[PDB]
This record gives C-alpha cells, structure tokens and sequence, in this order.
C-alpha cells in the first residue's frame, strides 16, 4: 500500500481540448496546444486512509462535517432527483449516519471539498494540480484520444476503468466488477502510471471554471483569474454514455468550493518530490 506514492510526469506539449466536443456546453472545444513542465502527480486519487492520516494530525474537519450534510446518490441509500442532501453523511459516512470507510480504506475519500482537498495536499507538502497538469496526466502520453488507454471503451475486452453498467440511475450491474467505488489501485496503470484517472470518483482541480478558452498557445496555463465554480475531471463510478459521458480526458465540470458528494475526490500533484 503506498497509496501516497508519485509519479513523475514528463516535460511536453499536447492538445488540451477537442475540436470534436462531445458536450459542447462544457467548453470541450476548442482544442488547444498546451506546454506544460514536468512535474509529479500521485499514482492513486487519495484514499480514505491516507486522509485519515491528515486528520490524525492536524484534526481537520472536513467541510461536510462543519455544514452537516452532504451529497449522496440516491441509489446507495439537489444537481438531479438522484442527488440528495443527507445529513451525517461525509467522509467517514460516505451514505449517510449509518454507514463506514472501516471495509474500504483504500477506496478513495469522498464527500471532500476543494477546500478539504487543498489542506490535505498542501499539509501533504503537494498542492492539486491544474486542468491541464491533469488533463494531460490523464492522456497518459497519447495524442487526441478519448480515454487514458485508447479511443476503444474495453479494449480487448476488458474493463479500463469504474463507471456505470446498465440502466441509470435504476440499475447497476456491476459488470466492471464495483457498483460503489474501487480501490484507488484498482484497474490498469494509464501510460504514465495513473490509476482510475477517469472513473472512480471525480477528481478536482485548482482551475475556476471557465468554458471560454482560446487557442492561443500557453504554458502552465492556471485556468482564469477569477469564477464562482472549481473544475473537476474525469467522470466517476456513476458516469454513463446514456446521460453523463465524461470518462474522457477531454471532459470537464464545476463545483463551487464548498460543495461536496459522494463520487467526488481529489488526488495531489506537485514541483518537486515532498518528503
Ligand atoms: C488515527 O488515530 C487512531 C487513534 O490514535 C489510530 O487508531 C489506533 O491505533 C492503535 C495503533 O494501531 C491501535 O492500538 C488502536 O486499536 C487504535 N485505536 C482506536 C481509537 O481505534 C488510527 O490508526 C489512525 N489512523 C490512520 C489512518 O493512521
Ligand atoms: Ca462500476
Ligand atoms: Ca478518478
């Protein structure tokens, strides 16, 4: 278990966006030549134990905690009639009062803000990585392809990542071998050492959101100086083409600061090695 770990993510130039949006409201287009500087970026999305070693620390409590409630699906017991607000759910009560992390240390920690995230990465020695630090992460060194792995959504028939099976939101097969979340080890390695990059729970980022962008080349571009939502990336164990296809690197969405769910992480990047 070194759910901790980094990896190191090579210097290079690559296309950020996509001039075939497939949810144009999300600013997909335009695509757009990126340099980013090599850097690290952790291996696993940060998993409830390794939060817990945060907490054990320095006591923080998660902002989930402090507003008493937080967002869970509906199918495991407001954005849709799905999403309901339950009170006592957060991170140690992913489903609300009378449900634990206690079987599942090593799945990635929900219910945490982009707030919680920043203190734990930062407390971490690490901070979160921009958009285009993860969306290029997420690419895995591939050029203009749809996932990590390839364009193919199973390639040689096999499961790439933790998404929905079946009909959303009434039925989840669990095909792919995990209805809730997986492991944050679960699932093949991207072309740069990612695990559940997509899928899994979501991942936030340090970027506002914006979905005006130009295709003026830019280097460790930040995101805009100013919005009222986060980004997030990279679509979750609930994602389906049928209603919500964002299992793509190029894919994108927001959050305010301060909200929280229950298919909703973060994992850290940084400059240099921490200790
Ligand atoms: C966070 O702190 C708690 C409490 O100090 C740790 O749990 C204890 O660990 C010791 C040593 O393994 C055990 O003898 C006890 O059985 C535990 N006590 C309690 C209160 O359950 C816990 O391991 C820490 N969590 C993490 C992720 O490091
Ligand atoms: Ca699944
Ligand atoms: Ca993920």
């Amino acid at each position: 278990l070194a759910h901790s770990k980094m990896v190191p993510i090579p210097a290079g130039v690559f296309t950020m966006g996509t001039d075939d949006p497939q949810i144009k409201q999300d600013g997909e287009a335009p695509a757009r030549r990126v340099t980013i500087d090599a850097f690290y970026m952790d291996a696993y999305e940060v998993s409830n134990t390794e939060f817990e070693k945060f907490v054990n620390s320095t006591g923080y409590l998660t902002e989930a905690e402090k507003f008493g409630d937080s967002f869970v699906f509906e199918g495991m017991l407001a954005a849709a009639p799905w999403w309901l607000p339950v009170k006592g759910a957060n991170w140690r009560h992913p489903e609300g009062p009378d449900s634990t992390i206690l079987h599942r240390p090593d799945h990635p920690v929900l219910h945490v803000s982009w707030n919680d995230a920043v203190a734990y990465c930062t407390w971490a020695g690490k901070r979160l990585p921009t958009e285009a630090e993860w969306e290029y992460s997420c690419r895995g060194g591939l050029h203009n392809r749809l996932f990590p792995w390839g364009n193919k959504l199973q390639p040689k028939g096999q499961h790439y990542a933790n998404i929905w099976q079946g009909e959303f939101p009434v039925t989840n097969t669990g095909e792919d071998g995990f209805q809730g979340t997986a492991p944050v080890d679960a699932f093949p390695p991207n072309g740069y050492g990612l695990y559940n990059i997509v899928g899994n729970a979501w991942e936030w980022t340090s970027d506002w959101w914006t979905v005006h962008h130009s295709v003026e080349e830019t280097l460790n571009p930040k995101g805009p100086p100013s919005g009222k939502d986060r980004v997030k990336k990279g679509g979750s164990y609930m994602c389906h083409r049928s209603y919500c296809y964002r299992y793509r690197c190029a894919a994108r969405s927001q959050n305010t600061p301060d909200s929280s769910a229950s298919n909703l992480g973060f994992r850290c990047a940084a400059d240099r090695l921490p200790t």
